[PDB]
This record gives C-alpha cells, sequence and structure tokens, in this order.
RNA sequence: GAGACACGGUCCAGACUCCUACGGGAGGCAGCAGUGGGGAAUAUUGCACAAUGGGCGCAAGCCUGAUGCAGCCAUGCCGCG
RNA sequence: UACCCGCAGAAGAAGCACCGGCUAACUCCGUGCCAGCAGCCGCGGUAAUACGGAGGGUGCAAGCGUUAAUCGGAAUUACUG
RNA sequence: GUACGGCCGCAAGGUUAAAACUCAAAUGAAUUGACGGGGGCCCGCACAAGCGGUGGAGCAUGUGGUUUAAUUCGAUGCAACGCGAAGAACCUUACCUGGUCUUGACAUCCACGGAAGUUUUCAGAGAUGAGAAUGUGCCUUCGGGAACCGUGAGACAGGUG
RNA sequence: ACGACCAGGGCUACACACGUGCUACAAUGGCGCAUACAAAGAGAAGCGACCUCGCGAGAGCAAGCGGACCUCAUAAAGUGCGUCGUAGUCCGGAUUGGAGUCUGCAACUCGACUCCAUGAAGUCGGAAUCGCUAGUAAUCGUGGAUCAGAAUGCCACGGUG
RNA sequence: GCCCGGAUAGCUCAGUCGGUAGAGCAGGGGAUUGAAAAUCCCCGUGUCCUUGGUUCGAUUCCGAGUCCGGGCACCA
RNA sequence: AUAUUCUAA
RNA sequence: AGCGUCGAGUCGGCCUGCGCGGAAGA
RNA sequence: CGAUGUCGGCUCAUCACAUCCUGGGGCUGAAGUAGGUCCCAAGGGUAUGGCUGUUCGCCAUUUAAAGUGGUACGCGAGCUG
C-alpha cells in the first residue's frame, strides 16, 4: 500500500519534465495523454508528501530536549501531530476514492451455492442476507429478480438487482469464490465442513433499443417467383431478397402472389432476425462475463475465506485478515470493501498508459 | 581373380550433391578424425610405426587411422588424499 | 615415462540425499486443505517430528540424489514351486 | 464375458475373446457390536383407563427475529427458551455515546518528598483539577524507621479479549 | 488500549414467530356481613407490636425480641346468612386519565404499592400437545433466598382432596 | 394484410352476459419430524389485457387498440 | 392399506 | 467603391411587366 | 376472348445516358501512389465457370471494365422446351 504511493513519487518526476521548453511540443496528441495523467496523481502525490513530512519525525519524538523527564509533556505536541496525520490518511481516502461513470451504475448481485450442497446453500442465504444489510445501511433498493430455495433454507441461486448512485463501485469486488468454514446446520456429528458460494456482481448494462430498420441499410432484389402459376408467376417481380448490409442477414420472401405483400413479410422477418442475432450477442456476453467473475464453486478459488471457529475474515487478494466476522455477517462490509478500493486505485493511477 | 558377385573396383538404373564452355562430366565416412542434423546422451579435424601384427620386397626398406600411444568425459570399477 | 630422492608449508583439496511409518536419523519458527510434499500408506483446513527455513541428527562420500531399464523380493504363471 | 474379427443362428442372440483407461483395493470366512417395517421375553404415567392442563384471550416472562448508537455475553432437538440471573432505575454492567487516564482502578520492588486523617470553597455532568484552613501522632539506638498517602521510573500490573 | 475512571444512555427497543407461566371466560360462581381449623420459615443499619393519624398504600409515636418468650402474622379454600339470576352480567380486570405512598443521591427512559375513574380481549380454545397412579392430581392460602426497592419465577410449607 | 377464438390470483384454468368473482397447484403462519418431504390445521391472493363510450352502475354490453393462439390470403 | 430421504473435514 | 486621401451621386427593400437557371430516355 | 404464343437459355441485335472502362475537367478531410465526390463525354469496349429451369443471387477465378435501362422486360412464321 505505502510501497504503491512510492511507485507514484517515481512517475510524478520524470512527466515533471517539460513546463515551458521545447521537446513533447512537437505533437499535442502525445502530449495530451500526458498532462492529464500528471493532474490525477499530481493531488495524490502533494498529499502523500505531507504524510512523509510527519513519519520521520517520530523518530526524533521520543527525546528532544535530551534528558528524560519533559520528554513526555513535549511528545503531547508530537501526539497532536500524529492525530493530524490520521486525518492526511483519512483523505489519502477521499483522494483514491474512485471518480469513473462506470462505479456510479446499478449492479445485478448474482450468489450460488458452490460445493457444500445444502450447507452452501445456507451461507449463500448468509451471504445475500450480509449485502441486503450492506445495501439498506447506505440506503440503496435491493430487490430479488430470481431465487432457488434451498431444502434445508438458503439459496441454491439468488439474483437480485441493487439500485442506487455508486453501488458497482462498491460491489464490484464481491464477485468470485467465497469460501465457509463452520460447524452446518446439516451436520450430525458436529464435523467442521468447507462450502464455498460464488459471488457474480454484473452492472446494468442500458436495457436494450431494439433500433429501426434504416431503408438505406437494405439491398432490396425483386425477381420473378418460381413454381406454379402461369402466365401472371411467368411475367411478375413477385419475389423479393432484403440484404441488411450491416449484420449482412439476407431474408427472401416469395409465399405470396403480391411483391407488396412479399416485400412486407420480408421487412419483418428481417426485423425479427436483427433483433434475434443482437439478443444472441448479448446473451453471450453476458454467458462468458458471468463464467468469468464465478469461477468453480469449487473451495480452492476463493477471494475470502469465513472462518466462524476462528471468528476470522480473511480478503486473499490484499493479504488481510481480521477477527470482526459476526459484524462482517451484519453486513458492515465497509472493514473489507475500503482497502480493496485503495490498492485498486493504488494500481490504476500506477499503470494508466504502462 | 585361388578367392568377390568386391566399403575406399567396373557397368546400368535411381535419388541426392558438385563441376560445365550446356555438348557433357564427377561423387558415396556403416575406415580414422571431424562437420551439420536427429537426440535425454556419447570424445581429438592429436603422435608414432619404437612394440605386436599385416601387404609388397632377396633384403634394406616402403606402406599400414590395424595397432601402440596421447587428448577429452566422475561413464564405471579400484586405490589414495 | 614408471619409480626414486630433495625443497617449502596444513599448506592447494567435501559434497549430496535423507530424518511420519515402512527406514538409520527430532526439535523450533513460518504457513493455515494455501503454499507445497508424496514410492506406498498418507501429510497440510491457525499448537504440522510429513510443507518451507533453521539448529541438531542419520546415511553415503568425490561423489550423492533423481529418472529410465532388467532380474529380485513375487510360491504373483508355481519344472523345481 | 464387452468391443473388434471368426464361426454358428430366421432372429433373439450364442460361442471364441481383447485393449486403452481407471482404482488401491475388490474379495472369502469368521468376531464384537449396532441396527431390522426379524423372533422370543421383560420394564417405565410408554400406551391404555381416568382427572386436570397447554395450543385460542389478556397479561408476566424467556427466546428467535427485527430494530437500535447500544439493544453486553452465554444456553439452541429430547438434554436451550421464568435457562447462567437466588431478583438490570443508578450501582450491578461486561454494551453504546461523549468526557478523561497511561507503570496505571488493582500488586510487588526502588529513589525522592511528606504522619495519617480532618473540615471548607470554587470550576466541572462527573471523573478530575485548582485553592484555603487543619493537624505533624505512633516505634525510637532521639541516628532511624513503619502506619498510609502523593511525584518520577521500568521490571510489570491489567483484559467478562 | 481489547487496560482504567466518569456522566448519560442501553440490556425494558417492537410489523412479527415460539416456549414457560399467571388471570380469566363465571352460579361447584361473584359481591357483602359473620365466623372456624395449619404447617413451615425469617428477623439487629433487622422484624417491628400497641396507641394515634390517613378511605388506602402508608405516616407518627414507640414496647418487645439475636427469639418454643417478641415481631413478621389476619391462613385461605371452608362454614352460616344475605344478595346477584345466566347477562359480556354485580362475570373478567386488560388498558388509559387523575391523585398519592414508599424505597432510594435519583423512580423520564424504567420500580412496587394505594385511591378515584376507566372497564379491553375473553362465553372453555384448530391441527396438535403436556402432567399425574394417592395424601398424588386438582384446588386453597403460608413462608424463604436474592434483595434499598423491585415475583405470576424459583425453593420450601401446610389445608381440602 | 384480413378473419375466428382468447386475455380472470404467483402458474394452469372455471365462472358471470349489468350490481354482490371461484378452483387446483403455488404463497404465508402454525402443527407433525432429530431434520427435510409427504400429511394435518389456519390464513391471505385479484384495478377480471389496455383504452374511449353506453349506463345510476361494466369483469360482464358496445367501439377501438395491444398481446397470444388458430384459420385464410383463392380462380387463374 | 399407506412409512421417501439424510451431501461434503 | 478603392487605397485620413479622393469629388457625385450611392445603398437595398416594396409594387409590378417580360425573360434566365432549376430541365435526364430510349 | 370468330386467339395479340406466355419464363429462362440460344442466335441476332438496336437505341437511351441516369457512364462500368477508356478520354477531358472542378472540389477534396487531393503530399505521392491510390481514392472520394460532382461536371463534360455514348467513339469503341464492357468475363469464363460451379450451383439452380431459373431471372435473381451466392461462390471460384479473371478483366481496363465485367454499366443501368428501353425495344410486346426486343428476338418461338429464328432455335430450345
Ligand atoms: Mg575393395
Ligand atoms: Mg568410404
Ligand atoms: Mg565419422
Ligand atoms: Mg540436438
Ligand atoms: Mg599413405
Ligand atoms: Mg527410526
Ligand atoms: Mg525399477
Ligand atoms: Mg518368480
Ligand atoms: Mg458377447
Ligand atoms: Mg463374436
Ligand atoms: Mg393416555
Ligand atoms: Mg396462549
Ligand atoms: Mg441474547
Ligand atoms: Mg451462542
Ligand atoms: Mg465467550
Ligand atoms: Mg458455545
Ligand atoms: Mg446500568
Ligand atoms: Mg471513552
Ligand atoms: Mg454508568
Ligand atoms: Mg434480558
Ligand atoms: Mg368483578
Ligand atoms: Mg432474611
Ligand atoms: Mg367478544
Ligand atoms: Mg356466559
Ligand atoms: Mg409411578
Ligand atoms: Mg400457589
Ligand atoms: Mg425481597
Ligand atoms: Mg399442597
Ligand atoms: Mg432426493
Ligand atoms: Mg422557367
Ligand atoms: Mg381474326
Ligand atoms: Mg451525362
Ligand atoms: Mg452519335
Ligand atoms: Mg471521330
Ligand atoms: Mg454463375
Ligand atoms: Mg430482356
Ligand atoms: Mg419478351
Ligand atoms: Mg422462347
Ligand atoms: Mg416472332
Amino acid at each position: 500500500i505505502v510501497a504503491k504511493l512510492e511507485a507514484l513519487h517515481e512517475r510524478h518526476e520524470e512527466v515533471q519534465a517539460l513546463l515551458g521548453d521545447a521537446q513533447t511540443i512537437a505533437d499535442q496528441e502525445r502530449f495530451r495523454a500526458l498532462s492529464r495523467e500528471y493532474a490525477q496523481l499530481s493531488d495524490v502525490s502533494r498529499c502523500f508528501t505531507d504524510w512523509q513530512q510527519v513519519q520521520e519525525d517520530i523518530e526524533t519524538a521520543q527525546m528532544m530536549l535530551d534528558d528524560p523527564e519533559m520528554r513526555e509533556m513535549a511528545q503531547d505536541e508530537l501526539r497532536e501531530a500524529k492525530e493530524k496525520s490520521e486525518q492526511l490518511e483519512q483523505q489519502l481516502q477521499v483522494l483514491l476514492l474512485p471518480k469513473d461513470p462506470d462505479d456510479e451504475r446499478n449492479a445485478f448481485l448474482e450468489v450460488r451455492a458452490g460445493t457444500g450442497g445444502d450447507e452452501a446453500a445456507l451461507f449463500a442465504g448468509d451471504l445475500f442476507r450480509m449485502y441486503s444489510r450492506y445495501a439498506e445501511a447506505r440506503r440503496w433498493r435491493v430487490e430479488i429478480m430470481s431465487a432457488s430455495e434451498g431444502e434445508h433454507g438458503g439459496y441454491k441461486e439468488i439474483i437480485a438487482k441493487i439500485s442506487g448512485d455508486g453501488v458497482y463501485g462498491r460491489l464490484k469486488f464481491e464477485s468470485g469464490g467465497h469460501r465457509v468454514q463452520r460447524v452446518p446446520a446439516t451436520e450430525s456429528q458436529g464435523r467442521i465442513h468447507t462450502s464455498a458460494c460464488t459471488v457474480a456482481v454484473m452492472p446494468e448494462l442500458p436495457d436494450a433499443e431494439l433500433p429501426d430498420i434504416n431503408p438505406a441499410d437494405l439491398r432490396i432484389d425483386t425477381f420473378r417467383s418460381s413454381g406454379a402459376g402461369g402466365q401472371h408467376v411467368n411475367t411478375t417481380d413477385s419475389a423479393i431478397r432484403i440484404t441488411h448490409l450491416p449484420t449482412g442477414i439476407v431474408v427472401e420472401c416469395q409465399d405470396e402472389r403480391s411483391q407488396h405483400k412479399n416485400k412486407a413479410k420480408a421487412l419483418s422477418v428481417l426485423g425479427a432476425r436483427i433483433h434475434a442475432a443482437e439478443m444472441a450477442k448479448r446473451q453471450q456476453a453476458e454467458a462468458s462475463t458471468r463464467r468469468n467473475l464465478l469461477g468453480s464453486g469449487d473451495r480452492s478459488d476463493r477471494n475470502r475465506t469465513y472462518n466462524f471457529p476462528q471468528g476470522r475474515v480473511t480478503d486473499h487478494r490484499i493479504n488481510l485478515t481480521l477477527y470482526r466476522l459476526d459484524e462482517v455477517m451484519e453486513g458492515k462490509l465497509d472493514m473489507l470493501i475500503e482497502p480493496i478500493i485503495q490498492e485498486h486505485q493504488a494500481d490504476q493511477l500506477a499503470a494508466l498508459s504502462e
């Protein structure tokens, strides 16, 4: 975390090379993706320099006078300066806190039973409750589209839309395996069992606007229809082939004797086929996106472990362990989320162009 | 030819490599060393005919990558630090 | 060249595998069904003689392990049996 | 005992008969149990025979849940739920909010300075802080202490974590 | 500071679900008046008589008793006589208003008790389910621990049966 | 494009033809069970597709749409 | 006459 | 208008007449 | 309606220009090469196959280019069927 904020000072000075000189002013293109990079990590740098002024003072705060007598009375002045540097860390949060429009949008919280059968399902229930209680705290509107209840309680699957301002900015990190280690409720011998649940947090995609079939994006071919119908069918351009140039979808229609009916029928079909083909892409995109977020339901594939015996939650990607499980299960998730958002932004502002 | 259907002979055909004045020619490391390649992996383009053997010779000798030796490698066995 | 004699000075010369059982050799720290180990049985899910390091120990030693391959153990193709 | 091939068959199929791959077992008999909607024999308000309740009402009380700054922690089939608690207004109290302390509310150890106690005032929600009178006893080699209070250490105390 | 001190809050929250109790729905009863018959137990910062005052909870004054002595302390169901006459009642006593009492630095959150007023649900409880074999069940009072105060709980005690 | 039928509880369906809607399965609460089913008791559930009329009053009777299903779009 | 089921340390 | 200089007209609306473009086929 | 033979192919065409190529230009978000777009221009030129009765279309491979239309969607007293 501190090592990352050091890497900002590494990419703070090399950029701060040209102000009113002649090197990168030749092309405004490359300069545009450089001057704007400075601005983002400039606010964080100056605030970090203020924190890098207080640390070293602690190694000369123990004894400033020399003899131990007034040192403790003098330390109270440096103790107040330590409380000020604590507020600089409280600011650090706000300077990292993300400002990307994608974070503000709403989110579909999908929770599925991993390995553990009924026990997994009971813990899906405990996770969904934990998110629900976290969603109603900060005051979001959580509502259930699809539930599949387990035999002994909980859910085999629970899909809930969580609606507010900044949902997908705080729940994006819940995606993946959640491993639970406890004596289940479905357990006769008092044995500890290790179940997992998969959580997918997918952001709300702007519904799906079925667009108008622009006639300038059509090639319409008229020609003689095939088969029976005497002189009329010999001589009449009844048959329609509408080729949609964008997609490349082509629909032929010669079911009726009138070109107008055929053309009408073909536009209808070409509509249906264009609108079915794009809704297929969306399903595939969603299916693949979900597949990746979930991972396997196996106990080995996890971002977080909830060990009830020890009352330990341990996020595995930010090697963090808290003995505050009872709190976390009641939906005080800002013990776990905050750090993850810090270390995510620490990387974003460190690696943008590189 | 005593002996071969002949490793470093002949003829034909074939594929491959090379030379060519384009007409035509040349060649065969499964000797020793060595090169490329293949491979988990296997050595020096030494020295000498002094010894033992072989060819020819009356013999002296000449030839002998057989052989005797050296080089390389903990590859093994044995011995010693 | 083998071998012999002289000179100086401990001087120039120790590693490799293993230590849960089978199997000779045990403890501490770290990790927390992860990372990893593993010939078989198995070990590891916050008090690990089994993982990784350390200290100690055992076995081999200019080798030591691993892998491959063969017979053995296998009376598990049995002639012996 | 399957595939492929062969032979047989009207067919159904039979017959002959592999391999890959996979597991560290699979298996036989017997032993101790446990279990059976197996058998036999017994017992207990276990049923039956009775009597009175609970489940509905209002209230008490505990719990789950929900709520909350906090609703402290524990008990959870029988064998948790008027249970730990034989008694939460303060105290208790472990919880929350705010105000405070840092060898420290509670111990031992050392140095320094003071007898304790006694009344009284102000500020403060109180903790606490700042004053002012008021004593300077008890053991005594009248050198020293030990009755307990302050102040400074750093060994540690402290923790219903 | 996950240690320590303090004030004030909270453990008493309330769409709801369950357990354990209490009180009822009445006439084998209610109310009024009169009147019998227990056991067991507690008591010194304690139990507190008598007398006086108060509708009452209580208050004042104060004996006695570390108790087979004094106090708590009137047992109640029962019995006799009266009334009510089957009504949501002269059943039931929730809830709420007003006015008090006492404990306690302090009863707002959050005490118990008293008085006047108020007079809810409830007319014997669906599926179900509990206890009990005799001085038992059922029903009737009585005491104690904890405790300043604060039992319908608990632990004891007799009565009727 | 036209035509016939349909739109009623969460799902599948009755019903009514002017007033005052049901069923089964879901759902909720209780019970039974060591627990989950099955079972048992108690409950709730609808703007009667959307509009614009007629009417004192429309789920019901008109006239539009919308969605669904079933025809048909022919003679040549 | 009717009695199904019990994952995974 | 042209570039303060230069020395008579000048500017763009209205009413209306006739024309111009817009105007490619076997 | 006392008959004006109807698709496509074949053969043979002929005209228009709203130009596919070649010729001449303006503008270009025209550096060059190559394009875009609009104007002028009808002299000449303007695929062969696979599939399908096909017209159309898709596909293969060409070409400077494989124009768009009219002609009883030209052409059965010319062929096919
Ligand atoms: Mg030869
Ligand atoms: Mg050769
Ligand atoms: Mg060679
Ligand atoms: Mg190689
Ligand atoms: Mg030679
Ligand atoms: Mg051993
Ligand atoms: Mg082997
Ligand atoms: Mg053998
Ligand atoms: Mg067979
Ligand atoms: Mg066969
Ligand atoms: Mg019975
Ligand atoms: Mg009740
Ligand atoms: Mg609790
Ligand atoms: Mg608990
Ligand atoms: Mg505990
Ligand atoms: Mg416990
Ligand atoms: Mg309190
Ligand atoms: Mg505090
Ligand atoms: Mg307090
Ligand atoms: Mg409580
Ligand atoms: Mg009454
Ligand atoms: Mg007492
Ligand atoms: Mg009533
Ligand atoms: Mg009655
Ligand atoms: Mg008995
Ligand atoms: Mg009683
Ligand atoms: Mg008491
Ligand atoms: Mg009794
Ligand atoms: Mg099943
Ligand atoms: Mg004109
Ligand atoms: Mg005629
Ligand atoms: Mg032209
Ligand atoms: Mg011409
Ligand atoms: Mg000319
Ligand atoms: Mg073609
Ligand atoms: Mg034509
Ligand atoms: Mg024609
Ligand atoms: Mg023809
Ligand atoms: Mg003709």
